[PDB]
Formats: C-alpha cells, structure tokens, sequence
C-alpha cells in the first residue's frame, strides 16, 4: 500500500500533457502505466501483484508489428490518463478503473491488417465476428487474460460492479472501431447542438466514452510534429503491408495501402485529419472543454502536414 511508484522529474511532469512520448525505453512502460493507473484511480483500486501480472501477459499478447503494438497499447492508455485527469470530477469510480484498463488492451493480438482485409481473406475470426471483427476478438483476448489465475484486478469488486466494469470495457474497445466513430459522432454533435447531450443518461455516457476511445486511439495526430510524423512511417508500414497482401488476392488496394503511390500520402493525411481527426476533437472539445489541447496539436500537424505538399518540408 505505501509502495508509490515515481517517474523522473522530467516524465513527472511531462506525463501530465496530453501530447506526452512515453520514450523508446519499453522497461519502463509497465511503470508508466501503473503511475497512470495509481494517480487516475487510487494505490487501492488494483492489488500490485495481481496489476504488474495482467499487464506483462497483455504486452505477452500483442504482437511485434510496426503499429499495432504494447507501444500504442500504453500511449492510447496514456492519452486516457490526460482526459480523465483533466475532467476529474466528471467519471465513476469504476469507469477509471475500467477505461485504463480498456485502452491497455483495445488492440490485443492486433495482426496489423483492417477489419476489411479479414473478410477479403476470409479469416476464421470474420466468420465468428461479421463487424467490428478485430474488436470483437481484443475484447475475447481482455476476457481470456483477466481469466488466467493470479490475472484477475478487478476481484475485489462485486458481481454486479464486475459486470458493469467489464460491460465498460466491452463498449470502449467495440468503439475503437473507426467504422462506428462516424455514426457516434454525429449523434454526439446532434444532442450536444439541440441540448439534449444528458451525462446522466448512461447512452449518452456510453457514447462520450466512445468518442474518448476514439481520441486516445488517434492520439497520434495530436504530437509534436516529429512524433506525428515518426509514427506517420510506422502505421503506412502497415497499410502497405496490407496493400500487398489485398494485390496477392487479386484485389488493387485503396491508394493509401499502395506502397507505389507514397507520393499521394501527405494528401491522405489531409482527407483523414479533414474527414476524422478534426471532427473527432472539435465535438469531444464541445462535450469535454479540458480537451482542447488535443484539437489544437491536431491542428498543429494539419498545419505541419499542408507544409510538407507546398514543398516546405
Ligand atoms: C486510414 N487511417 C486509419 N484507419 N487510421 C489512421 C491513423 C491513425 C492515427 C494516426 N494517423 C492515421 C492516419 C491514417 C489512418
Ligand atoms: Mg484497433
Ligand atoms: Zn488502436
């Protein structure tokens, strides 16, 4: 109980910004993620033992692919952290507890291919899950892992604390599917526009923790510009990665997944910080005031991405 885990004075201090790079030391990532969980929730919330033994099976359990990986599982739950601290009053107990713990493991036993390239190659997991496939599947793998003896966090809660917090997590990782951002957004922006947006209405909760979901898992965008565009490289690896398996079925990519049009990537970001990223902070900034940071780093590298086409960079 008197164990507090301390980071250095520079990561003390930088931890609490949204825009926060937790470093290419991945030793420490596990500690990060306990200091996260000890100042959002409490030293009680989790027992150490059983804390430090679910988070080395959920790095065990991603998989070494340029994205996808325990690197974004830890900066999507760090993104968690910076919202939740500063709205401090606005979040259950519970939903602390539970969102860190959703955010860790959203993207477990990611492959780095999309939903659509499971059904194109018509992978067993598309058979099982016809939509949000890959979602679906990390919300099994959480499951799986929170079952393993010595893994249970959540064992000093109630039956029907546990099933709320575990219903908590199941709806923040269905919502890290991109395909169900568009949809929730505009429902977002509607209630919020009429005046209807009612946080006590656990729909209405339910759908602003998705769009926090979203935002954390996009946080990337809202960087410092040579973080951004450091991870830029590590997620069109994937995409092309991708693109090269949709040729070999006999299927042309999107251009975006093409490894032969990196020429047309710096447009493509546009239409994706124009078409979700700017939307996607402008309506949480709206729903969540203390968030505005987020939008203005996104707007940032907007700014930072329209200088790389005008030949600037
Ligand atoms: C097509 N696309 C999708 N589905 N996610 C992203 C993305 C996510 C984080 C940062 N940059 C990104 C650029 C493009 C993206
Ligand atoms: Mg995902
Ligand atoms: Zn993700």
């Amino acid at each position: 109980g008197l164990m507090q885990f301390t980071l250095p004075v520079r990561l003390c201090k930088e931890i609490e910004l949204f825009h926060f790079d937790i470093g290419p030391f991945e030793n420490m990532w596990p500690g990060i993620f306990v200091y996260m969980v000890h100042r959002s929730c409490g030293t009680s919330c989790f027992e150490l033992e059983k804390l430090c033994r679910f988070i080395m099976s959920v790095k065990k359990n991603y998989r070494r692919v340029p994205y996808h990986n325990w690197k974004h599982a830890v900066t999507v739950a760090h993104c968690m952290y910076a919202i939740l601290q500063n709205n401090h009053t606005l979040f259950t107990d519970l939903e602390r507890k539970g969102l860190l713990i959703a955010c860790l493991c959203h993207d477990l036993d990611h492959r780095g291919f999309s939903n659509s390239y499971l059904q194109k190659f018509d992978h067993p997991l598309a058979a099982l899950y016809s939509t949000s496939t890959m979602e679906q599947h990390h919300f099994s793998q959480t499951v799986s892992i929170l079952q393993l003896e010595g893994h249970n966090i959540f064992s000093t809660l109630s039956s029907s604390e546990y099933e709320q917090v575990l219903e908590i997590i199941r709806k923040a990782i269905i919502a890290t599917d991109l395909a169900l951002y568009f949809g929730n957004r505009k429902q977002l922006e509607e209630m919020y526009q009429t005046g209807s947006l009612n946080l006590n209405n656990q729909s209405h909760r339910d759908r602003v923790i998705g769009l926090m979901m979203t935002a954390c898992d996009l946080c990337s965008v809202t960087k410092l510009w040579p973080v951004t565009k450091l991870t830029a490289n590590d997620i069109y690896a994937e995409f092309w990665a991708e693109g090269d398996e949709m040729k070999k079925l006999g299927i042309q990519p999107i251009p975006m997944m093409d490894r032969d049009k990196k020429d047309e990537v710096p447009q493509g970001q546009l239409g994706f910080y124009n078409a979700v990223a700017i939307p996607c902070y402008t309506t949480l900034t709206q729903i969540l005031p203390p968030t505005e940071p987020l939008l203005k780093a996104c707007r940032d590298n907007l700014s930072q991405w329209e200088k790389v086409i005008r030949g600037e960079e």
